[PDB]
C-alpha cells in the first residue's frame, strides 16, 4: 500500500548497508581524498551513461513519462566535474569500468534494450533519490575534509532543482502515482533491491581497488 512507502521500506534494509561500505566510509569520515572520489565518479560517469539510455528510451515508450525528468541527468555534468577533478579532459582517453561497474552496466543495457520500464524506474529510484539525499551529505564531505572546489562537485547539485524537500516530496507523489500492473510492481521491487546490489558491489570494488 503506496509504493514510495513500499520503496522504501522494501530496501530499507539495504539502503543502510550501503552507507556502511569500506570506500564509503574513508571517504565521507575523511580518510581518503581527491584521487579515490575521482575513481568514484569516473565509474558513476559509466553507469550514468548506461542508465540515462535506459531512461530514454522508457521515456520514448510514453512510460512514466513525468517521472523521468530530463533535470535530473548528470552524465554530461559528471563529464563537467572529471574535467575539472582530473584538470583535463584526457580522462576521457583512459577512462576502465571496474567488474562490478561492468556488471551493473550491462544490466542498465539489458533494460534498455528490452524497454522494462518498472525495473528501470527501480534504478531511477535507487540513483537519484540517493544524490537528492546522501549525495548532499556525500558533497559536504568533500569539502569540509579534502578542499574539492565548489564547481567539481556539480553532479550533487541539480540546477533545476531549487526545493530539494519539495521535489522529493514531488518524486514520491509520482512514484504514488504510478500505474503498475502488480506484475511490474513486484518487478520494480524487485530490481531496486537487485539496484542496491549492484551499487554496493560498484563500492566493494573501489575499496579493493579494482
Ligand atoms: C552519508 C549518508 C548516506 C550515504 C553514504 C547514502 C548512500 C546511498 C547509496 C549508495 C550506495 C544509494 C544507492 C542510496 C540511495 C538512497 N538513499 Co542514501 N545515503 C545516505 C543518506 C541518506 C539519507 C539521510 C536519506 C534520507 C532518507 C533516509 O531513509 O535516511 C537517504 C535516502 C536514500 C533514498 C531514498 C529513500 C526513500 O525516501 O525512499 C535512496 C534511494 N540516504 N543512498
Amino acid at each position: 500500500a503506496g509504493l514510495a512507502v513500499e520503496l522504501k521500506q522494501s530496501t530499507a534494509q539495504a539502503c543502510e548497508k550501503a552507507e556502511h561500505s569500506t570506500f564509503m566510509s574513508d571517504l565521507l569520515k575523511g580518510r581518503l581524498g581527491v584521487a579515490e572520489f575521482t575513481r568514484l565518479q569516473e565509474q558513476a560517469w559509466l553507469f550514468y551513461t548506461a542508465l540515462e539510455q535506459a531512461v530514454d528510451a522508457v521515456r520514448a515508450s510514453g512510460f512514466a513519462e513525468s517521472l523521468l525528468d530530463p533535470a535530473l541527468n548528470r552524465a554530461e555534468v559528471l563529464a563537467r566535474d572529471l574535467d575539472k577533478l582530473n584538470g583535463s579532459s584526457e580522462w576521457r582517453s583512459r577512462i576502465t569500468a571496474s567488474p562490478a561497474v561492468i556488471d551493473y552496466v550491462n544490466r542498465l543495457e539489458e533494460i534498455r534494450d528490452n524497454v522494462d520500464g518498472p525495473a528501470l524506474v527501480a534504478h531511477h529510484y535507487v540513483r537519484y533519490l540517493g544524490d537528492l539525499s546522501g549525495g548532499q551529505v556525500i558533497a559536504r564531505m568533500m569539502q569540509r575534509h579534502y578542499g574539492v572546489d565548489p564547481e567539481a562537485l556539480g553532479f550533487y547539485h541539480f540546477e533545476g532543482i531549487a526545493k530539494l524537500k519539495v521535489y522529493k516530496d514531488e518524486y514520491r507523489e509520482k512514484l504514488n502515482n504510478l500505474e503498475l500492473s502488480d506484475e511490474q510492481r513486484e518487478h520494480l521491487l524487485k530490481e531496486a533491491t537487485d539496484a542496491f546490489v549492484f551499487n554496493h558491489q560498484v563500492f566493494a570494488d573501489l575499496g579493493k581497488g579494482l
